[PDB]
């Protein structure tokens, strides 16, 4: 028997209908720039896979960001690069401006457009109900674009959303875990941050799709409107599914595993137990009430569904009543 297969409900065959070179990133040959065009100014941060710096392009004096890669398999660099090139000019996608290699240490560096980004903690503190709706709509433009272009980000989370509040301007960054969607493909589940992982990853269902990004958007929305970051605070990959089960209930979970005939790691047997599906009110308090509204909760319910096939698409989400104010403006 083994697991029941799955196809995306949308954008299913988009890569099939493209030339091979579009998605066959292992064949991509990288176009190098001149490393001497960029001088590093200061360090902005350490990532899992990179060090990130402010730099100046001495050619034109433009401010630029340089992500110096820690060692990874070349095929993964080509993948990140290919996806960035494919998505360049798309709505609210970071622009890759150049690619250089240190000619001695041989370590590669991606050069990005600069976002004058507001600090993440100071932003998830000052955001009105309207700002959230605005920025969520802006993120969904990025997700609908990338999905329509055959790509799933697989690392949606607040740290990978760069907002310049002063200019009402948003960019979805860090495409280093992104992958091409191909029907029938089994993907690695060891992706995304713990708190943003979909159930499909947690139960080891590999034949997942774009809808993964819609779960992780849900997790973001919840933490923003209920002011609880993270929203699903698991202690590990197993307890993460338990945290989810304590909110969504276990009846839907076991129906989900039954539908796709998922062999469940026996360990999970114990710790899941039996849990009712909770109502969103439990997380409403006087600190957050100004951000919680019936539309917001309707919207959130339709993202956070175990069964990836039944979650909103990006395009559907953008048509939800939560965004009727933003759409008019
Ligand atoms: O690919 C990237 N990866 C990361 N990763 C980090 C990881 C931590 C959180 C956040 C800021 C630092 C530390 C760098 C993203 N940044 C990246 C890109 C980037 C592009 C433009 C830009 N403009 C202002 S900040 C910024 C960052």
């Amino acid at each position: 028997s083994g697991p029941v297969p799955s196809r995306a409900r949308v954008y299913t065959d988009v890569n099939t209908h493209r030339p091979r070179e579009y998605w066959d990133y292992e064949s991509h040959v990288v176009e190098w720039g001149n490393q001497d065009d960029y001088q590093l100014v200061r360090k902005l941060g350490r990532g899992k896979y990179s060090e990130v710096f402010e730099a100046i392009n001495i050619t034109n004096n433009e401010k630029v960001v340089v992500k110096i890669l820690k060692p990874v398999k070349k095929k993964k660099i080509k993948r990140e690069i290919k996806i960035l090139e494919n998505l360049r000019g798309g709505p609210n996608i970071i622009t890759l401006a150049d690619i250089v290699k240190d000619p001695v240490s041989r370590t590669p560096a991606l050069v990005f457009e600069h976002v004058n980004n507001t600090d993440f903690k100071q932003l998830y503190q000052t955001l009105t109900d309207y700002d959230i709706r605005f920025y969520m709509y802006e993120i969904l433009k990025a997700l609908d674009y990338c999905h329509s272009m055959g790509i799933m980000h697989r690392d949606v989370k607040p740290h990978n959303v760069m907002i310049d509040h002063e200019h009402r301007k948003l960019r979805l960054i860090d495409w280093g875990l992104a992958e091409f969607y191909h029907p029938g493909q089994e993907y690695n589940v060891r992706v995304a941050s713990r708190y943003f992982k979909g159930p499909e990853l947690l139960v080891d269902y590999q034949m997942y799709d774009y809808s993964l990004d819609m779960w992780s958007l849900g997790c973001m929305l919840a933490s923003m409107i209920f002011r609880k970051e993270p929203f699903f605070h698991g202690h590990d990959n197993y307890d993460q599914l338990v945290r989810i089960a304590k909110v969504l209930g276990t009846e839907d979970l076991y129906d989900y595993i039954d539908k796709y005939n998922i062999e469940l790691d026996p360990r999970f047997n114990d710790i899941l137990g039996r849990h009712s599906r909770k109502r969103w009110e439990r997380f409403v308090h006087s600190e957050n009430q100004h951000l919680v509204s019936p539309e917001a909760l309707d919207f959130l319910d339709k993202l956070l569904r175990y069964d990836h096939q039944s979650r909103l698409t990006a395009r559907e989400a953008m048509e939800h009543p939560y965004f009727y104010t933003v759409v008019k403006d």
